[PDB]
């Protein structure tokens, strides 16, 4: 049902995100933190993206510079619930603004 859906989604996000940002270089440095259901994407500046998760239905969080918002699914692309933003793109703007160079998720 839900827990399984949540978990498989979680697995693919967690993996692909961590992998992507461990892979890509930059201006700044990058150390990804992996904790128990938590990712924390940390630059040499000391600033960071906070990723952690809420309900085992479909609900995940993400926090950054401007604060952030929770992460909800539209279709092939997660939005931020806020007004209805975007996964990879807003995450780009977040990471980019804290790191100091285009952090390329797409």
């Amino acid at each position: 049902m839900n827990d399984s859906e949540f978990h498989r989604l979680a697995d693919q996000l967690w993996l692909t995100i961590e992998e992507r940002l461990d892979d890509w270089d930059g201006d700044s440095d990058i150390d990804c933190e992996i904790n128990g259901g938590v990712l924390t994407i940390t630059f040499e500046n000391g600033s960071k993206i906070i990723i952690n998760r809420q309900e085992p239905l479909h609900q995940v969080w993400l926090a950054t510079k401007q604060g952030g918002y929770h992460f909800d699914l539209k279709g092939d692309e997660w939005i931020c619930d806020r007004s209805g933003e975007t996964f990879w793109d807003l995450l780009e703007q977040a990471a980019t603004q804290q790191a100091g160079e285009t952090v390329s998720f797409r």
